[PDB]
């Protein structure tokens, strides 16, 4: 029963399974791509080794040379860096500063490795669902620019004005399900525990790829 085949469960929540580290705060730096990347790596590290450890977004901000540090970046590029670098440091060994600095990677602080990555077929929410169910938390990019998104508190978020072609923010899909009849994705943000619902938002699922949720989705292989 390969990932893209067979019975995917109705709901999944990796927070309940010890796959998800505490919600972080990226601060004034535009590094959600690095927080989304470390989130997906943290999930695979837990699955592979049984240990849950904060990995270093600053390691990615400083060292993934073609990403733009606090100016944006692609999670695919972050996974490729960890593969070619033969590791990524832990948060404790390479702590978050909130601004791009010179690369200070140290193998002594290495906490995970990467064997490559796969991308979800663009716009395909069924493939994203099967990936979350079979692999673990998946990095995704969304339009987070709307006031309705930024001041979300509860419920399943849907806004017809969300622009699936304006992928301005990277987050982590840690599960999916249904709430009062409304299908959703369970999304870990990087705006602190004070944002949304303890740092999380439920985003509409199977509603025409709302906010672009399946347009730039990927996971690392480990
Ligand atoms: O197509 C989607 O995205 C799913 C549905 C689904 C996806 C993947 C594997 C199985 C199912 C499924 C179908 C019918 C009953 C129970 C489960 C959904 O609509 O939630």
């Amino acid at each position: 029963i390969p990932e893209w085949e067979g019975r995917a469960p109705d709901s999944v929540d990796y927070r309940k399974k010890g796959y998800v580290t505490p919600v972080k705060n990226q601060g004034q730096c535009g590094s959600s791509w690095a927080f989304s990347s470390v989130g997906a790596l943290e999930g695979q590290l837990k699955k592979k080794t049984g240990k849950l450890l904060n990995l270093s977004p600053q390691n990615l901000v400083d060292c993934v040379s073609e990403n733009d540090g606090c100016g944006g970046g692609y999670m695919t590029n972050a996974f490729q860096y960890v593969q070619k670098n033969r590791g990524i440091d832990s948060e404790d060994a390479y702590p978050y500063v909130g601004q791009e600095e010179s690369c200070m990677y140290n193998p002594t602080g290495k906490a995970a490795k990467c064997r490559g990555y796969r991308e979800i077929p663009e716009g395909n929410e069924k493939a994203l669902k099967r990936a979350v169910a079979r692999v673990g938390p998946v990095s995704v990019a969304i339009d987070a620019s709307l006031t309705s998104f930024q001041f979300y508190s509860k419920g399943v978020y849907y806004d017809e004005s969300c622009n699936s072609d304006n992928l301005n923010h990277a987050v982590l899909a840690v599960g999916y399900g249904i709430q009062k009849g409304n299908k959703h994705w369970i999304i870990k943000n990087s705006w602190g525990e004070n944002w949304g619902n303890k740092g999380y938002i439920l985003m509409a699922r199977n509603k025409n790829n709302a906010c672009g949720i399946a347009n730039l989705a990927s996971f690392p292989k480990m």
